[PDB]
C-alpha cells in the first residue's frame, strides 16, 4: 500500500492511499497519470508520492473543477487529458523569440494559434487557460495546447480551422470592455445604426484590409441595395480581419501577424506570418525572414487602441 495525491485542478491536492490489490478504477475511478489513463492499472511501487487526476467524485473536486476549468462538463477532464498525452510528446522550439510547434499530428493550426496568441493582449477567463498561457509564453506550453483541443471540442489530429480554434478561445477570455459600433448605409431602407460587443466585436469575416473595413464593404440588404457597411468606432486591444484564402501582399509594419492557408479545403497547412523590422514566417521550426511578401492569407490581426472614424 502506497501513498498518492488526487486532483483535479494540479493546485488543490488532495491525499489519499491505495491499496495493491485493487487497481486505480476501482478506488478512485477514472484516473490519469500525467496523461496517461491508468484507470485499469494497479498501483506500482514507484507511483508512491505523485499526483493523480481523477474525475470529481464528491461536491467539493466538483467545485474545484468549475473554479479552475469553468466548466461542468464531464467529459471535459477526459479530453483533457487525452490531448495532453500527444502535445507532451511534441517538441516546442523557439522561433525568433516565440514559442512555436514542430509539426506532429497536423498540429499546424495549432501552432499558428499558439504564436498568434503570444502576440495579442488577451485574457482568459478559466485560471487553467491563463496559468497554461503565462506557461506557454515562458516555453512549455504542453499543457496549454492540450487544453486549446479540449476547450474547442477537437481531438488530436483533427483538422482544425485557426479562426474557428480563436473564436473558442475569445468566448473564454475577457473581451466585455470590447465594442464595435456599425454604420449600415441603405439605398432605401435608409441609415441603420448597430453595435456589437464582445467575441463579434473582434472578428470579422469578408476582408482582409482593415483599411478596407474602415472605409467600407459592400454586403447585400434585404432590399437587394448593396449597404456600405464602414466601421465607426473600435474600442477593443486588436481585431482580427478573417476572409477565404487569397493571395494578399503583406507589408511590414502594417499588421500584427497574418495565417496563410496553403492547400485544398480541411485537408490543407497552416503557416504564421508576423512583421518585425522585417516579415518573417514561421513553419513549425523553421524560419524565413522577407522584406516582401505575397501569399494566400486567411486572417490578419491588426492592433488597436480606441478609433473613431471620420465619415458621415
Ligand atoms: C484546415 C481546416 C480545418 C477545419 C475546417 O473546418 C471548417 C468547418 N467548420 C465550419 C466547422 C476548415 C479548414 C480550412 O480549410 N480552413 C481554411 C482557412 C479555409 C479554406 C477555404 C478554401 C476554399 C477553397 C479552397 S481552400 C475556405 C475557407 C472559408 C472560411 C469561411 C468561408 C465562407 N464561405 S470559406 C476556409
Ligand atoms: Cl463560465
Ligand atoms: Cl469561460
Ligand atoms: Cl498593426
Ligand atoms: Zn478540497
Ligand atoms: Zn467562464
Ligand atoms: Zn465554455
Ligand atoms: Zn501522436
Ligand atoms: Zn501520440
Ligand atoms: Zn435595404
Ligand atoms: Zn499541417
Ligand atoms: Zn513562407
Amino acid at each position: 500500500t502506497i501513498k498518492v495525491f488526487t486532483t483535479v485542478d494540479n493546485i488543490n491536492l488532495h491525499t489519499q492511499v491505495v491499496d495493491m490489490s485493487m487497481t486505480y478504477g476501482q478506488q478512485f475511478g477514472p484516473t490519469y497519470l500525467d496523461g496517461a489513463d491508468v484507470t485499469k492499472i494497479k498501483p506500482h511501487n514507484s507511483h508512491e508520492g505523485k499526483t493523480f487526476y481523477v474525475l470529481p467524485n464528491d461536491d467539493t473536486l466538483r467545485v474545484e473543477a468549475f473554479e479552475y476549468y469553468h466548466t461542468t462538463d464531464p467529459s471535459f477532464l477526459g479530453r483533457y487529458m487525452s490531448a495532453l498525452n500527444h502535445t507532451k510528446k511534441w517538441k516546442y522550439p523557439q522561433v525568433n523569440g516565440l514559442t512555436s510547434i514542430k509539426w506532429a499530428d497536423n498540429n499546424c493550426y495549432l501552432a499558428t494559434a499558439l504564436l498568434t496568441l503570444q502576440q495579442i493582449e488577451l485574457k482568459f477567463n478559466p485560471p487553467a487557460l491563463q496559468d497554461a498561457y503565462y506557461r506557454a509564453r515562458a516555453g512549455e506550453a504542453a499543457n496549454f495546447c492540450a487544453l486549446i483541443l479540449a476547450y474547442c471540442n477537437k481531438t488530436v489530429g483533427e483538422l482544425g480551422d485557426v479562426r474557428e480554434t480563436m473564436s473558442y478561445l475569445f468566448q473564454h477570455a475577457n473581451l466585455d470592455s470590447c465594442k464595435r459600433v456599425l454604420n449600415v448605409v441603405c439605398k432605401t431602407c435608409g441609415q441603420q445604426q448597430t453595435t456589437l460587443k464582445g467575441v463579434e466585436a473582434v472578428m470579422y469575416m469578408g476582408t482582409l484590409s482593415y483599411e478596407q473595413f474602415k472605409k467600407g464593404v459592400q454586403i447585400p440588404c434585404t432590399c437587394g441595395k448593396q449597404a456600405t457597411k464602414y466601421l465607426v468606432q473600435q474600442e477593443s486591444p486588436f481585431v482580427m480581419m478573417s476572409a477565404p484564402p487569397a493571395q494578399y501582399e503583406l507589408k511590414h509594419g502594417t499588421f500584427t501577424c497574418a495565417s496563410e492557408y496553403t492547400g485544398n479545403y480541411q485537408c490543407g497547412h497552416y503557416k504564421h506570418i508576423t512583421s518585425k523590422e522585417t516579415l518573417y514566417c514561421i513553419d513549425g521550426a523553421l524560419l524565413t525572414k522577407s522584406s516582401e511578401y505575397k501569399g494566400p492569407i486567411t486572417d490578419v490581426f491588426y492592433k488597436e487602441n480606441s478609433y473613431t472614424t471620420t465619415i458621415k
